């Protein structure tokens, strides 16, 4: 990884191999769900090419799913080298070379070479475009992989408010459709697939209702107060 | 996160993991507590708007817990937008830009933007302005989550005054009502639905005795049912 | 925390969450037990008023135990307000004003202010007032926990005096009676119940011995348990 | 190793046995996976080749193995010394020379010495010499001791495509043949052991199209949902 | 404990309770064993009494051996004051005071007295002083609760000697007496506690060689099952 | 222990308990094994002869050859003490005294000197000359505890040249033995017993052919050594 907030000049620095076994376990543990991708964003920030195959390239389980990532990798690499004009060398001698797709991969390149490009005046940030392509294949990868559909997230005549928005914006949160589109559903489908009960308060009674209301909906077996189970 | 410093100018500071690990251990073991909020308070002290974020996204069970958390920011951050001034004049310098409620809580805003806010004379501490916003929610989820109604608890007819204490005020501590209300609780309801050897004996005790007396009561009586007293 | 202890250069560094996390993990598994008091002395080792209000509020022990330590914190302040009379109130830009009970709690007061008292000339001891308070409030709950009965712990003619000598230790650091108190029983209670054989040598070595005595004593008992050379 | 960020680059630490015990705790759960090459990596990261023998020397179990991995270790030392005739400077230790294949694998050197080296300008790279001989004889072992031929792998009766091809990527990975026979491979023996109706799909595809297109196919044969994760 | 010696700025720190809870496991595991002596007389070279005496009131268990231990320092501390009475010579303001035997084990002195006695030149190691009563303290516990005889130890028929010896050593190192009467026990009790087979082997061996020799002869004798059995 | 991460200044710290424990829960689950002297170098790095000599006297198993551990670390003091010339200064100001036997072990030393030879420019190293002593006691242990007599390891009469390799060579790590007779316990001893085709391969290529040739020799019989070595 470099650092460059402990002196101001940017120094190399060695990965810890916990943090990877740690990487490992969380993917180990609970696979293809979208939480994990926050401790993968805290892994690859302040990385290079070299530390991000590293850190993608330990992750030895679910092969499947790294050979679509790595089919997403290669695609976004292959992009960048059709989107550009032909020639790569330095424009005047002395200067260095354009960053070619396989070199923001570290395929072709070495660490002072890639750290020279994220140093120069300006610099390219070749290794937060590397950590893109995999965050977009991590998404990817929570998508394919999802047991459950957004639009059949349906509440049962036994089932909180409260429980159908558990189940509901984890299955939103893995769906990879846009931002937009994810409001939208939250405005329509949401309202639509509740149970009576919490829709008439949901429909009729409308943004003048509290929050509170609405996330103890569809809870009156026993009146108030939260329900102890083991669930 | 970020070291202030004795007489330095301040710095950021290399993201870790596994303080990320560490705090989601409390949520997916302990889960939601006034517990959490000092563990929280002391775990995201020196931390910026952005390290916030990163924390709060890392979450992926309690997702009506979280749904209620965001709602109860948006409260405060359109707060801070009538707050703001219309026309005041001309921009301070020693800051990149002016904020608005959005750039207070990490969303629009950049790191060097969050940590020049705390760099200009004097500093705008947006993180510590977030960090209430957020135990504001942390603060709703507890009302969503409290599962003892602080009426319909009482003490059982021949229970320690010591677990009734502990169901009294673990319940009156997440009740959300003025102190002027929470006094009446321990004025009125208490006694009352405390049995009668507690009420007794407090009752019997003067104003300015001993409390380790009054912890002690009820331990080995037979009480109503069971009971040979007339009163 | 404040480090640098007792130097003339004193500095504040924030508690790190792990040490907080052992406080807390501390004290759910040992409890309000005799032992955890000096544990809590260790980490209120240069503590502030605002370390100390977070160890005492984060933790998910019994609340009636908690509730009578905070009962004798709010004593001993309306005690120490009662001791000095304080002239003169906060005002915004002022300084090295008198404290306050509330104040050496840490209740109306801030981090730099309270550092202020303890970087004085010369020093306040600020958290070792409060520290103090503390400490009377953990030995009154070992008072609540004690022994009902110190004549049914087992006490017959088999029961060796060693073992028995812990018995009565443990019925003894419960109760915490005074050398007045402990003279009555060490006769009445110990060397009369002792077994057969061993209050035959402790009739003949009388009651007012000590114990480096009482345990070189009893060397006349079968087997090997009372004796203090072995062959 | 040296792990120093600031400075000279000079200053020596320890390596920690808790690091060693979280290694040795890998190769107990999966010495012969190729997820330990970048662990073991990322572990030697910085070292001196006294460290890379104290690392070899921790692992304590698969005798034949490690013994294989030293036998290579020794036949590069061997290559070493008649790849380069005359070594210069003297043919003692503690002062200035040329290393031999010896000196690298540590025995013949001292810390001393090899800080000496990886201090020199340009750095002599000891470590990481030393670190890709040991690379050479794991991959070897990790190969020899493998568990699934790719040939022998076939999908199974009333089997999904995603299961069937999570082991075989997972299998081409630590396959031994080249990339042109590696491509032949995918080509042939994924489509040639396909079972009849997703081998109808994957000639429909055929070889050009998306990996994602055929992850979402042959998911009828696993019928009605029965097992997957709760939200 | 005083930490960063000799640079010209000695430091004092606290003792976490995850350090603490490590220390108690230890000390209630090994407190009848001389294991524990070595524990607390390496810890003293760096603690003041202040330490010592949180060290000793944490332990929480053993409660007629650890309160001896005490009652033990208040001996030796009513022994110090007629041993060396403070101050025989002059005394005046701003000249430090002699230590009393209650100003060793901390009872009547401040930290700032404390530290002050250690750091002057040549020292007043008042941590080195309050050891002694410590160590003869953990002498007198582990005298009294360790009944095991040197007298009682032999080898069997099938026993190896490494076995005896080892055990041997075991119950030599608790048997407290001066060496000149050790080197008399392993001269005298080894040989004629020995199995006759063996007592026949170290005949043939004769008195003057190594310990290396008489515990790698006489072995193997356990059939198949003797692997269990020795290391 | 020291330890130091920049130039020219550094921090000598007290040892802690949990890591002195550490080498003990190595001693009490493993006992002396290869792997204790890895982990005890790891560990022993930043350690004064005062931390070593407590790790030593801190073991309580095993105490037979931590005699014979005693009497290596103390003839070899000796030989260090007898085989330089003596000229035995006093404890002098501002000059530096020349180690001897007993200074290198703690025991006419004390800890400001031992930090003062360890920290000197260019250093003094007695911590670093003291682990090596202790390690030439370690491998007595070590190769009494470890399997002997390389000639009574036999091949299985139905066994396919595959399954000896890990008693074989576990022996081998124990003592070496010399290339000829290894050669002559090859082709006279180990493949003696064995069928018509493996006694074919062997005599081809020579006794002393690589374990990778071997291994890969001798396929399809189905004997011993056809079992996985991880499951």
């Amino acid at each position: 990884p470099i650092v460059q907030n402990l002196q101001g000049q940017m120094v190399h620095q060695a990965i810890s191999p916990r943090t990877l076994n740690a990487w490992v376990k969380v993917v180990e543990e609970k696979a293809f769900s979208p939480e994990v991708i926050p401790m993968f964003s805290a892994l690859s920030e302040g990385a290079t090419p070299q530390d991000l195959n590293t850190m993608l390239n330990t992750v030895g389980g679910h092969q499947a799913a790294m050979q679509m990532l790595k089919e997403t990798i290669n695609e976004e690499a292959a992009e960048w080298d059709r989107l550009h004009p032909v020639h790569a060398g330095p424009i005047e001698p002395g200067q260095m070379r354009e960053p070619r797709g396989s070199d923001i991969a570290g395929t072709t390149s070495t660490l002072q070479e890639q750290i020279g490009w994220m140093t120069h005046n300006p610099p390219i940030p070749v290794g937060e475009i590397y950590k893109r392509w995999i965050i977009l294949g991590l998404n990817k990868i929570v998508r394919m992989y999802s047991p459950t559909s957004i639009l059949d997230i349906r509440q049962g005549p036994k089932e909180p408010f409260r429980d159908y928005v558990d189940r509901f914006y984890k299955t939103l949160r893995a769906e990879q459709a846009s931002q937009e589109v994810k409001n939208w559903m939250t405005e329509t489908l949401l309202v639509q697939n509740a149970n009576p009960d919490c829709k008439t308060i949901l429909k009729a009674l409308g943004p003048a209702a509290t929050l509170e209301e609405m996330m103890t909906a569809c809870q009156g077996v026993g009146g108030p107060g939260h329900k102890a189970r083991v669930l």
